[PDB]
C-alpha cells in the first residue's frame, strides 16, 4: 500500500504541432478504415476534461502526492459528464468500427456513457458497481459504492440469495477479474488495430495488452500527452488532448459524436448502425 510502486509520475508532456497532429490523425483515420477488428485501451487521461484528475500526469493523484500536494477534483464522480472521447467511443462501437473497449478507469463513465458492458472490460473495477459474493450478480448504482478493496458495502443481493454485496475496486494486492481480463486478452490478441487513449501503460498486465495486438502483425497507436512504457512498440504516437484527436478522427470517419442523455446502462450491444462508405486508401 504505502510501499506499492506507483511507477514514473510527473514526466513532461509532449505537444505535436498542429501540422504533425492533423497529419497523424489522418493516418489513424486510415488505420481504422484498414482494420477489420479495432480495440481501444483507455486510462484516466480520457476523463481529465470532465474534471477527474489522472494518476501520473502533471497534477496526477500520485504526482501531487510525491510533491506533498493534493489532487484537485473539479467534479464529483456522480456529477461527471463523459468526455467527447467517451461519446466518440460510443458511436465507434454503434457503427461497428470498435470490436472491444478495455479500461483501467474506475470512474464509471464508460458505463454511464451508454457503452455496451458486453464489449467492455473494466480491468480495475467500477466505483458504481457492487457485486454479489454468492452469485456474482453486479449492480450498476446511481451513486459511488462507498467502499474500496472488494469490501462489503452493507447491501445484500436481491435475485429471486441475500448474498453479501462488495465493491469491484481492486486493492494493490488484488488480482484482476478473470472474465474481464480474459475477454480483454482475446480481444487484444485477435485485434489488427489497438489504440491506447490517455493511459501511461505502466501497470501489468493492463498496460501490456496493446502489445498482444502487435504480435501477428497488428498495428499499435498510442494517444497520450506524456511518454508511456511501450512508446517503442507503437506504429504511431499522437501527443495531444484526446478530445481533439477523437473529434478530428470522427470528422474524418464521417461520424457525429452523439448527445449524452444523462447516466444510461446498456448491458448488451446492438447490431451495427449504418456507417459512411470507406475511402479508397492505396
Ligand atoms: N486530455 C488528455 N489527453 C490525452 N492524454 C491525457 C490527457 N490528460 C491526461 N493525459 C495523459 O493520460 C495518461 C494517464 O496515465 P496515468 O495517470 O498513469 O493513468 P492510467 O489510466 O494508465 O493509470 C493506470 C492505473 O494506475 C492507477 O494506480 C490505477 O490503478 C489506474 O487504473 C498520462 O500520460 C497523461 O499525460
Ligand atoms: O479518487 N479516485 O478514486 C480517483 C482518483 C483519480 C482518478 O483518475 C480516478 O479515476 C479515481
Ligand atoms: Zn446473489
Amino acid at each position: 500500500p504505502f510501499t506499492a510502486d506507483k511507477g514514473k509520475c510527473g514526466l513532461p508532456e509532449i505537444f505535436d504541432p498542429p501540422e504533425e497532429l492533423e497529419r497523424k490523425v489522418w493516418e489513424l483515420a486510415r488505420l481504422v478504415w484498414q482494420s477489420s477488428s479495432v480495440v481501444f485501451h483507455t486510462g484516466a487521461g480520457i476523463s481529465t476534461a470532465s474534471g477527474i484528475p489522472d494518476f501520473r500526469g502533471p497534477h496526477g493523484v500520485w504526482t501531487m502526492e510525491e510533491r506533498g500536494l493534493a489532487p484537485k477534483f473539479d467534479t464529483t464522480f456522480e456529477s461527471a459528464r463523459p468526455t467527447q472521447t467517451h461519446m466518440a467511443l460510443v458511436q465507434l462501437e454503434r457503427v461497428g468500427l470498435l470490436r472491444f473497449l478495455v479500461s483501467q478507469n474506475v470512474d464509471g463513465l464508460h458505463v454511464r456513457s451508454g457503452f455496451p458492458r458486453d464489449k467492455l472490460a473494466e480491468l480495475h473495477g467500477n466505483m458504481f458497481v457492487e457485486e454479489c459474493a454468492k452469485c456474482k450478480t453486479q449492480y450498476v448504482r446511481d451513486t459511488v459504492v462507498g467502499t474500496m478493496g472488494l469490501k462489503a458495502t452493507g447491501r445484500l443481493c436481491t435475485v429471486a440469495c441475500r448474498g453479501e454485496l462488495r465493491d469491484t475496486i481492486l486493492d494493490w494486492e488484488d488480482s484482476l477479474p478473470d472474465r474481464d481480463l480474459a475477454l480483454a486478452d482475446e480481444a487484444s490478441r485477435n485485434a489488427d488495430l489497438s489504440i491506447t487513449l490517455g493511459t501511461s501503460l505502466q501497470i501489468r498486465p493492463s498496460g501490456n495488452l496493446p502489445l498482444a495486438t502487435k504480435r501477428r502483425g497488428g498495428r499499435l497507436v498510442i494517444v497520450n500527452l506524456q511518454p508511456t512504457k511501450h512508446d517503442r512498440h507503437a506504429d504511431l504516437r499522437i501527443h495531444g488532448y484526446v478530445d481533439e484527436v477523437m473529434t478530428r478522427l470522427m470528422k474524418h470517419l464521417g461520424l457525429e459524436i452523439p448527445a449524452w442523455d444523462g447516466p444510461r446502462v446498456l448491458e448488451r450491444a446492438l447490431p451495427p448502425l449504418p456507417r459512411p462508405p470507406t475511402p479508397k486508401l492505396e
